[PDB]
């Protein structure tokens, strides 16, 4: 199986476009870009968690544990980043779980 990859940017640009929310809707950001508002929504919250939402809780660790098993447990995984993505997947992309 080829790792669909994604880099920190997009996880960070995301989080950038919030910042820009004055004059972009939480849907109009991921509408743009194609992905899903709630998928976004998790990456706002995950590493924009500095505000008034809480106290203390190590939230960015939470979510990223994804990347920290892949990076931490196998180096041969790193090759797999160089294939070309699947932009198709944005076609088929119906709701289904």
């Amino acid at each position: 199986m080829p790792t669909k990859t994604y880099s920190e940017e997009f996880k960070r640009d995301a989080v950038a476009l919030y910042e820009n929310s004055d004059g972009a809707s939480l849907q109009q950001i991921a509408n743009d870009l194609g992905i899903n508002r709630v998928t976004l929504k998790n990456w706002i919250i995950k590493y924009g968690s500095n505000h008034n939402v809480q106290g203390t809780t190590p939230s960015a660790a939470v979510s990223e544990a994804e990347q920290i098993r892949q990076l931490k447990k196998e180096n041969a995984l790193q090759r797999a980043r160089t294939r070309h993505p699947a932009e198709s997947c944005l076609e088929h992309h119906h709701h289904h779980h």
